[PDB]
């Protein structure tokens, strides 16, 4: 204490977080203990985001707007995607296949893990052809 000026200014600046604790909580006692007895949910924590699984529900509807051909005879896109849906099932593959849009072939899937390995067997096309994603194009990180 040899100085005021710097002990009040800038160590109530510094303190100020704490007296702002102090001041909301104005020393009232609240009957809610930490509900948790097991401290060993934030000892360990398991890691596993369960959030996930409580999010996830059956119903996906995310597809693949497949512009395969580009020119107006939808027949192009139905044959080479009757081929594929061939060709898919013939590998187990078995996914959701619609032609709305002439040009558009939309591949919905129920899965998930395979969506590049399957969206490979599209473009591995000469062609190529446009293969989006509704919404984003996310590969996982």
């Amino acid at each position: 204490g040899d100085i005021r000026d710097y002990n009040d200014a800038d160590m109530a600046r510094l303190l100020e977080q704490w007296e702002k604790d102090d001041d909301i909580e104005e020393g009232d006692l609240p009957e809610h203990k930490r509900p948790s007895a097991p401290i060993d949910f934030s000892k360990l924590d398991p890691g596993k985001p369960e959030s996930i699984l409580k999010m996830t529900k059956k119903g996906k509807t995310l597809m693949m707007f497949v512009t395969v051909s580009g020119n107006p005879t939808e027949k192009e896109t139905e044959e080479i995607t009757s081929l594929w849906q061939g060709s898919l099932f013939n590998a187990n593959y078995d996914v959701q296949r619609f032609i709305v849009g002439s040009d558009r072939a939309i591949f919905m899937l129920r899965d998930g893990s395979y969506a590049w390995e399957i969206k490979d067997f599209l473009v591995s096309q000469d062609r190529c052809a446009e293969v989006t994603l509704e919404g984003q194009m996310y590969p996982g990180k």
